[PDB]
């Protein structure tokens, strides 16, 4: 009988009877976004909090599909028995595929994605990512990242569809394929995050929750366009970034998120922060009530944390009990918050949808990841080896990237860093480079060793292992390895014409050697269907992809990006096909 429970009334009048019989307190809660670990479904539900997350890595025992749809239906049950029974919401990174669980379909990551210069198969990943996760319940992802990395030293430049804000406004199909074109609309709709708004691509030095020192002019005109993009399709959370604005926290910038996203933008939605954010704003551990005040105020509608729900509430109690907060703020957050939940239909379908847990890591997806494998490959030198026949002759492979599905992950995937070995299922590219080449003997070695003059070509996948975020940044040089180096300099050595293949989230520094290379094949970070990067090197797959980043002639040119009048070893745009 209460309004709010008839689910044919309009979205608006369904929000305006829940939020009138709701205490304070109830309301507090539902601004609390908390991670699993800190929080079971009892204390949840006890808190009336209105949020959960994993974070990376964060996954129930067993890691399978069924067992996510079992954890998520668990917190929901929870949250159903309280006194509204206002049900939960559950976010996840699913920026990947749906990244966190053991063999769920692995896509390549957005820097490879960017290289496509296709956004319709964007979109059709973000369409599959979202099956993927609705099949266990999971109703929101933090993704996509419309980050546009400007220095390639970021440890999340891989996270970014390129270095113009083209390339990512572009990209923002993601968000359409997550959604749908209504958020809600079919039983797959997963609500899609813009982040990290605004400016994470721009830190100086590429430094991570770094500083972005540039003008408003800059910010506007580089940074910003993909959120504009984001919006205009329907984005239904917009995730504001660690990082600063000319020394100003992005997390206590009022003018960046009340008055510029919500107001001049006109964004609609649920501004989330990120994980611990408001911790961060003075610079030291834990968050105070000076800060938990200074991001509310400054527009921010839910708050991610890993633990200390209870002491969030509190805090944010005595603020608005003072008048600090305003109550209008507490309201807004509230209507941003449950609109998105009654668009859901999260109050008439809370559970997962089982029906479709046979698409995880189904083969039709696998095929999609697959054809962005193919065409995120850029082809970047070739004197004529590539493509390399199916006549018989013996090939060798070699290097650290060559058989291993998590260094051809990257991170973000299980895990929070990622990590190397067999760690979901796939296809790794040796194994994809056995298959293609099916009458061809196949000789393997991590460091080259056993290659000779009597092999007809040698392909080295070389390149960077798992990392994300901070945890990536590289101010020391982006150079390979010294096993890279080795290995390379083995198969050089012995004669034979030689392809490097690049398993790498960025451009890495590799002009004091490239004119050495028969083939330079840059792969990114292709994840779990390896396969897809033999069809370039045997021509099944003629390359399209093009540089979604500009690549250094010298570590020293960073920042570099297209239109700065520096000289790069290949510009934006550049890609080599057969011919
Ligand atoms: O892109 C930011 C991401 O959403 C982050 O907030 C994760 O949720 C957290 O780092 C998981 O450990
Ligand atoms: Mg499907
Ligand atoms: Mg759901
Ligand atoms: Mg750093
Ligand atoms: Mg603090
Ligand atoms: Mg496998
Ligand atoms: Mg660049």
């Amino acid at each position: 009988r209460p309004a709010y429970r008839d689910p044919r009334l309009p979205v608006p009048d369904r929000v305006d009877d829940l939020m009138a019989r709701m205490s304070l307190d109830d309301k507090l809660g539902q601004m609390v976004q908390v991670e699993r670990k800190a929080a079971g479904p009892q204390a949840v539900a006890d808190h009336r909090i209105g949020s959960v997350l994993s974070g990376g890595g964060s996954a129930p025992e067993p890691n399978t599909p069924q067992a996510w749809a079992d954890m998520y239906d668990s917190y929901q049950r929870a949250a159903l028995s309280t006194p509204l029974g206002i049900p939960l919401i559950y976010g996840v990174d699913a920026v990947h595929g749906h990244n966190n669980v053991h063999g769920a379909t692995i896509y390549p990551h957005n820097i490879g994605l960017g290289a496509t210069g296709n956004p319709d198969l964007v979109q059709r990943i973000g369409a599959a990512t979202a099956e993927e996760v609705a099949a266990t319940g999971i109703d929101w992802s933090f993704a996509p990242c419309v980050c546009v990395a400007r220095d390639d030293r970021w440890g999340r430049t891989y996270e970014s569809f390129g270095e113009k804000s083209e390339n990512a406004s572009a990209m923002t199909s993601a968000v359409t394929g997550l959604q749908g074109e209504a958020l809600g609309a079919t039983p797959s709709s997963v609500m899609a995050t813009a982040k990290h708004y605004v400016g994470d691509g721009g830190t100086t030095g590429g430094d991570d929750q770094g500083n972005t020192e540039i003008s408003e002019q800059e910010l506007r005109e580089i940074h910003l366009p993909p959120f504009r993009e984001a919006i205009a399709r329907g984005v239904g959370s917009v995730m504001v970034s660690y990082s600063s604005w000319n020394g100003e926290k992005l997390h206590a910038s009022t003018y960046l998120v009340n008055d510029v996203l919500k107001g001049e933008l006109g964004f609609t939605g649920l501004v989330v922060s990120d994980y611990d954010a408001i911790d961060k704003l003075d610079g030291q551990e834990d968050f105070t009530p000076d800060e938990v005040r200074a991001s509310v105020n400054a527009g921010i509608d839910m708050f991610m944390m890993s633990s200390r729900h209870e002491k969030f509430i509190d805090y944010l109690r005595a603020e608005v009990e003072a008048g600090r907060v305003p109550a209008e703020r507490i309201d807004d957050a509230n209507r941003r918050i449950l609109t998105k939940k009654f668009e859901l239909g999260l109050f008439e379908r809370p559970f997962a949808q089982r029906d479709l847990l046979p698409t995880v890591g189904s083969a039709e997806h696998r095929e999609l990841a697959r054809q962005a494998v193919r065409e995120s490959q850029v082809l970047l030198r070739n004197d004529g080896v590539l493509p390399l026949a199916k006549d018989g002759g013996k090939l060798f492979v070699a290097g650290k990237n060559a058989d291993d599905i998590g260094n051809q992950s990257g991170g973000w995937t299980i895990s929070w860093q990622g990590s190397s070995g067999d760690i979901t299922e796939g296809t790794t590219i040796l194994e994809g480079i056995r298959a293609a080449a099916s009458g061809s003997e196949v000789t393997y070695d991590r460091h080259g060793n056993g290659v000779d003059g009597s092999y007809r070509a040698a392909i080295a996948v070389v390149g960077e292992t798992p990392y994300a975020e901070f945890e990536g940044d590289r101010p020391g040089g982006l150079g390979l390895d010294e096993e890279d180096r080795a290995t390379i300099a083995k198969l050089r050595a012995s004669g034979v014409p030689v392809v490097v293949v690049t398993v790498s989230g960025r451009p890495l520094d590799i002009a004091g050697e490239v004119d050495g290379w028969n083939a330079l094949l840059a792969s990114w970070l292709p994840g779990s269907e390896g396969q897809g990067v033999a069809d370039v090197l045997f021509g099944d797959h003629n390359p399209t992809g093009k540089l979604p980043m500009t690549w250094m002639r010298s570590f020293d040119q960073l920042p570099i990006n297209d239109g700065d009048g520096q000289d790069p070893l290949f510009p934006h745009g550049f890609g080599l096909s057969y011919g």
